[PDB]
């Protein structure tokens, strides 16, 4: 598959051992900063040393040029008989050239091999780091999943590209100094002035690199922030669109984008300055050297000395072409390795089945979240943990798993055994349903079918495209919340471990599915296997089945024992429980984004600059043909104009790139957020966030440099061809054969590169997805103790990706070799033609010296052209989203028709409403009719899939209405603008979507609310005390996803977010699914006493809540069966609502 030397495992072992030695060295000194750079040096130096050796040989074979040009010019002008003959010299020059290119390609080969090995090793290192880092890093804002993915995607690759270019950073100094010494030999002391001019590049480039590094660090910071915001928007589109907050968040993202673009503009300015200095300092050096020689050495330059000197100046200039690129990549790689080294130095993890004694545990802050934890989990018996929101239940489970640092106490596990964890927030991989349920276990049809039947997944999976073999999770078909949770519980049940930790598996399930699970999946299956079970549920009706009961309050265990033991000891708690139970074209578009003034300005300026440079060389040739005021003046003005045009041409391309990036991202963002919700439901979030992150990174930072280098190289090559044709006209005859060869080699390689690039992309997306899915749900992987299998999967995937990239690099080597040999042929033919058929001795020198140049710059033209193609692909994709369908915000109803207080009364009339999500799909609602009075408390109930949530989203026109009316306060919502409808009605969704920032930001992003009303809403939502206790009060931070809070607390925050708006109609959709009964009862009482005037429709998770309601609706497959008061439905014999009440109680 891949040679043992290039397997990721061996390179990883080497790098890890070197890094561990560096860690020991750091431990010794107070510096205490293990350095990745030295570890990489020790591990992978010898390859780079070999590459440097090859490059140093190539440099001498390059200096071979000036000598032969001198000899040929001298002989055309006027033992060892073969040595001087011009044709013999030309043959020798061709041979030396091919050998130099061979050595150069050898160095490039060694460096690419080492870079790929090091990328594999580093990905392995940071992956093992992911498998070791503590979740308290992601929970407290120390880092994010986005940063962990950014490392893998951008920063490792940037370091790899830098390693590709690494040898230059010391080979170029050597070559420049050697050229200066030889120039001294030729030109006397006059060459030392030019030597000083050239030397001044080192201070200049160091300063420019300092500024570039500052700018790049700022750009990376702002890009991370911008992508954080964009990812949150893409994930929470549903809530943002329902609340009409889309544009506020879009504006915030645009502000961060403006800051990032300012940083990018500073970086572009200094990159343009570096290019300008690199190009100009040689022109100034030539001017100074030759003026000084004219005025110092009375003897004029004979043609031989002159053309040798000009050739040496070309040899000096050739390395300077790359210097800007290498400084760019070195600065970016320095920042990347700083990030990687920060990541790799972070926080890491430190009968009775499980007993905890005097356990104090904390979530990393250093303050105990649990205290005096004295518990025991009896072996082979069901334990049930019961408590109100935020009482340390999930915390207790994770503490037993050892996921949070222990301040005191011990845990005994009569090393940890594999425990089956079904986390409260279900986590699914990107494999099929069968792969999620089996989760690395031998398939057994009997057990698989039993578990699937227990979790009632069979009806759901046969409705999927390819039942039991459909790609689930991100990058595949999405599943409803209940489906995902039941799949996760099925995964937990199917494994053959002995301890099963189920953290609230009934949150999304309805009464029927929940009861079926509780009976068949747990009480029967797990007891038949005699497995220990620990349940964390608010379903107090199941306490009769429990064998051991743990009661938690305010982080500490209040009481523990059997039900009878609790009744005997703590009568209060048992009585409380009983009371609670009631017992291409894209390239042209990118270029045109400038507006036809910057594009044409750029092209014209670059043409003129290259013309002036070649004119400088021609003037030197003619001047030394003299063998004077006029010549010095002409030379000086030529050089000055060259410098000026260098400056202009340096600025133009970078400005074009800045503008293109800004416009592309702005269009993408604005069009994406306006799209219909169906688009986000259908398209995986990956296919959008990738556009926003990776393609945007390309368009911002990779296209402008590639384009500018491409233009420089191509214009140098064309200019050399023109100068040669002027020197020897017959060369135009030989131009056609070589051009044909060029076309054919490029044809073949371009198709090959397309194919291998497709392979590389297809092999890397699974690797990034693996890093993602392991970063998330880390606790699950470490609970099943499947870390070894995941390490193996990572190793094999990275080996596959490395094989793909190795083939791509081999194709690059093929084309580089072919084109370099074509250039060598060009040099040989041009030298012969100039020797035999040129008019003046000066012309042959110019022709030969530009023949030398074509070889180097043709390779760059080819390589940069291919890179520009692959990079324009992303512009093609980002622009593609500009084709999307956009939701109709216009609205037919006139603004004057809409009152100032539209939902003043709150009455709604639903007339023959029928709704479906996409055309040619099943109508989920069927001729539903409703009449809710103003100031009416309605309760809607039913089984999952009855269309309650469809009816809820109908009010906000998030579901397409085939036929019907929804008349709210006398206006058909279809006529109104979308935002006036979606802003004057409030809805509480079941799944809490909480953004990063303060409590204020989540409660009121617009900051249009006084703190008093925020406190009021928090008090209604039963969170006033917790927020008061928090360090910052209403300014306290919320991490991404609200992970620093409990799930129930997240839902309560989502309730406060709706209570603040204070509209007249409130659609609460199963909002108390994750909230416990104790909190839920008081919350409902307070909401009824507070919103008594408004109309509230509550899609209820438990019918006990809507037992007290003015009106009750029961849905069944989109049909309203019964429409009356709860008393009437209860008194109906064999009614549906009565059965619901019996089951729930
Ligand atoms: C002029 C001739 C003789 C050689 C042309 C290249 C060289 C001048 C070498 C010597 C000094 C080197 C530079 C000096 C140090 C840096 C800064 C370095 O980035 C940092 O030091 C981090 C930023 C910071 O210091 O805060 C990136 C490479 C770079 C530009 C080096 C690139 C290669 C340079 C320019
Ligand atoms: N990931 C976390 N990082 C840091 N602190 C946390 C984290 N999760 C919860 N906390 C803190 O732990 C305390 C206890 O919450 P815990 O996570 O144990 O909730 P829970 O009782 O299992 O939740 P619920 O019953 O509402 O589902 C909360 O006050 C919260 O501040
Ligand atoms: N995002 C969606 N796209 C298309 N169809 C959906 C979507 N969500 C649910 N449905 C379909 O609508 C029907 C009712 O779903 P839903 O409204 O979620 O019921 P509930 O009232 O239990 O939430 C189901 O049969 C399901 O197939
Ligand atoms: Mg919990
Ligand atoms: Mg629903």
């Amino acid at each position: 598959k891949l040679p043992i030397a290039m397997r990721a495992v061996t390179n990883y072992v080497c790098l890890k051992e070197a890094y561990e030695e560096q860690k020991k060295k750091a431990a010794d000194h107070p510096n205490r900063t293990p350095s990745i750079w030295l570890a990489m040096y020790r591990a992978f130096g010898r390859p780079i040393l070999l590459s440097s050796t090859f490059r140093y040989l190539a440099d001498l074979l390059g200096f071979a040029g000036p000598l032969c040009i001198s000899g040929i010019v001298q002989r055309v002008n006027e033992s060892k008989e073969f040595l001087e003959n011009a044709h013999v010299l030309a043959v020798l020059l061709f041979l030396a050239l091919i050998l130099q290119r061979t050595f150069l390609q050898a160095s490039y080969y060694v460096t690419i091999e080492t870079g790929i090995n090091l990328r594999g090793a580093l990905l392995a290192m940071i992956y093992n780091k992911i498998l070791r880092l503590s979740t308290s890093n992601l929970s407290m804002g120390e880092m994010t999943l986005g940063q962990i993915n950014n490392l893998v995607a951008i920063e490792t690759n940037q370091l790899m590209w830098f390693l590709f270019l690494c040898p230059n950073l010391w080979a170029m100094p050597v070559q420049i100094i050697m050229g200066v010494i030889l120039l001294y030999n030729l030109l006397g002391s006059s060459a030392l002035v030019g030597a000083a001019v050239i030397v001044l590049l080192a201070p200049i480039q160091y300063f420019i690199a300092t500024k570039l590094a500052e700018a790049q660090k700022s750009t990376l910071d702002y890009s991370t922030e911008r992508l954080k915001k964009t990812n949150e928007i893409l994930k929470g589109i549903k809530l943002l669109k329902l609340y009409a907050w889309e544009h506020i968040f879009c504006k915030s993202v645009e502000e961060t984008r403006m800051k990032e673009l300012s940083s990018l503009k500073t970086f572009a300015l200094y990159t343009s300055l570096s290019i300008f200095m690199n190009a100009a300092i040689p022109i100034a050096a030539v001017l100074a050297t030759f003026v000084t020689h004219a005025y110092a050495s009375g003897n004029n330059l004979k043609p031989a000395e002159a053309f040798a000197s000009l050739s040496l100046f070309h040899i000096l200039v050739t390395p300077l072409f790359l210097l800007s690129t290498v400084v760019r990549f070195a600065v970016k790689a320095i920042i990347s390795v700083q990030k990687l080294n920060e990541f790799l130095l972070s926080d890491e993890i430190g009968d009775v089945a499980i007993k905890v004694t005097n356990g104090y545990f904390s979530w990393g802050s250093g303050l105990a979240t649990l205290s005096n934890i004295d518990i025991r989990i009896p072996t082979g018996q069901l334990t049930m943990i019961v408590g109100q929101v935020g009482c340390g239940k999930s915390s207790l489970l994770l503490a037993i798993l050892g996921e949070m640092q222990t301040l005191e106490g011990k845990v005994y596990w009569n090393s940890r055994y594999s425990v089956a964890y079904a986390a409260q927030k279900p986590w699914l991989l990107n494999a099929t349903v069968e792969e999620n349920i089996t989760f690395g276990s031998s398939f057994n049809r009997q057990r698989y079918k039993a578990v699937t039947d227990a979790c009632s997944l069979q009806p759901d999976i046969d409705l999927l495209p390819f039942g039991d073999q459909t790609e689930i999770g991100e990058r595949g078909i999405n599943l409803s919340g209940g489906q995902r949770q039941r799949i996760c519980v099925a995964r937990a049940l199917y494994q053959n471990t002995n301890i099963v930790f189920l953290d609230d598996p009934f949150s999304a399930l309805d009464i029927h599915l929940s009861d079926h699970l509780m009976q068949e999946g747990i009480l029967k299956f797990l007891q038949d296997d005699k497995r220990t079970v620990v349940l964390v549920t608010h379903k107090l009706q199941y306490l009769t089945h429990a064998d051991w009961i743990i009661a938690m309050k305010d982080g500490s265990v209040l009481r523990e024992g059997t039900l009878k033991d609790i009744q005997t000891k703590d009568v209060e708690l048992y009585e409380h429980w009983k009371t609670l139970m009631n017992r291409w074209k894209t390239c042209w578009w990118y270029l045109t984004s400038g507006g036809f003034f910057l594009l044409f300005l750029m092209i014209f300026s670059k043409l003129l600059k290259h013309s002036v440079i070649v004119a400088i060389d021609y003037w030197l040739a003619t001047w030394t043909s003299e063998y004077q005021t006029f010549y010095v003046a002409g030379f000086s003005i030529l050089c000055g104009a060259g410098i000026f045009l260098c400056l202009v041409t340096s600025l133009t391309v970078e400005w074009m790139g800045l503008t293109a990036a800004k416009n592309l991202h702005h269009n993408l963002l604005n069009k994406i957020i306006l799209g219909p919700i169906r688009f986000f439901d259908t398209t995986p979030l990956g296919l959008i966030l990738n556009r926003f992150s990776a393609d945007t990174n390309i368009i911002d930072q990779h296209i402008p440099p590639t384009l500018e280098s491409l233009t420089r190289s191509t214009l140098l090559c064309l200019s050399a061809i023109g100068m040669i044709s002027y020197a020897t006209p017959v060369f135009l005859i030989a131009l056609a054969p070589l051009g044909v060869a060029f076309y054919f080699i490029q044809k073949y390689f371009r198709v090959a590169s397309k194919d291998l690039q497709e392979l590389d992309d297809s092999t890397q997306l699974p690797l990034l997805c693996h890093f993602s899915e392991t970063a998330e749900g880390l606790t699950t992987i470490r609970a099943f103790r499947h870390e070894t299998r995941f390490k193996q999967r990572m190793l094999e995937l990275t080996d596959t990706n490395n094989i793909a990239y190795l083939f791509l690099s081999a194709a690059n080597r093929w084309l580089e070799v072919r084109t370099d040999y074509l250039g060598a042929c060009i040099v040989l033919t041009a030298s012969i033609a100039s020797i035999s058929g040129s008019s003046n001795s000066g012309l042959v020198g110019l022709g030969l010296l530009y023949a030398l140049t074509i070889t180097n710059y043709l390779n760059w033209v080819v390589r940069n052209l291919a890179d520009l193609e692959v990079q324009m692909g992303a512009v093609k994709k980002v622009n593609s989203f500009l084709t999307m369908e956009s939701e109709n915000y216009e609205g037919t109803m006139d603004p004057s028709q809409v009152p100032e207080h539209w939902p003043q009364e709150g009455e709604i009339k639903i007339h023959d409403l029928c709704v479906r999500y996409e055309n040619n799909l099943k109508p989920v609602l069927k001729h539903v009719k409703a009449y809710i009075k103003p100031g009416q408390k309605v309760g809607i109930c039913g089984r999952t899939g009855s269309g309650k949530s469809s009816l809820s989203l109908a009010f906000f026109r998030m579901v397409d209405i085939f036929d019907g009316k929804i008349v709210i306060d006398g206006i058909d919502i279809s006529k109104l603008p979308l935002h006036t409808l979606r802003s004057r009605l409030s809805i509480i969704l079941q799944d809490p979507i909480l953004f990063s920032g303060s409590i204020r930001f989540n409660l009121d992003p617009e900051c249009k609310c006084t703190d008093d009303r925020l406190w009021e809403a928090l008090e209604i939502a039963q969170l006033k005390n917790m927020v008061k206790s928090l360090p910052g009060g209403l300014d306290a931070t919320v991490t991404e996803g609200g992970e620093n809070f409990s799930v129930g607390q997240r839902q309560l925050f989502c309730l406060a977010r709706a209570f603040v708006r204070k509209s007249s109609i409130l659609i609460m959709d199963e909002a108390t699914a994750s909230i416990d009964m104790a909190t839920e009862n008081i919350l409902q009482k307070v909401v009824m006493t507070a919103f008594a005037d408004r109309t509230v429709v509550t899609i209820a998770h438990r019918v006990h809540t809507i037992l007290t309601a003015d009106l009750v609706i029961v849905m069944k497959r989109g049909n309203i069966l019964e429409y009356d008061t709860p008393e009437s439905l209860l008194a109906q014999e064999d009614g549906v609502f009565a059965s619901f009440v019996r089951a729930d109680m």
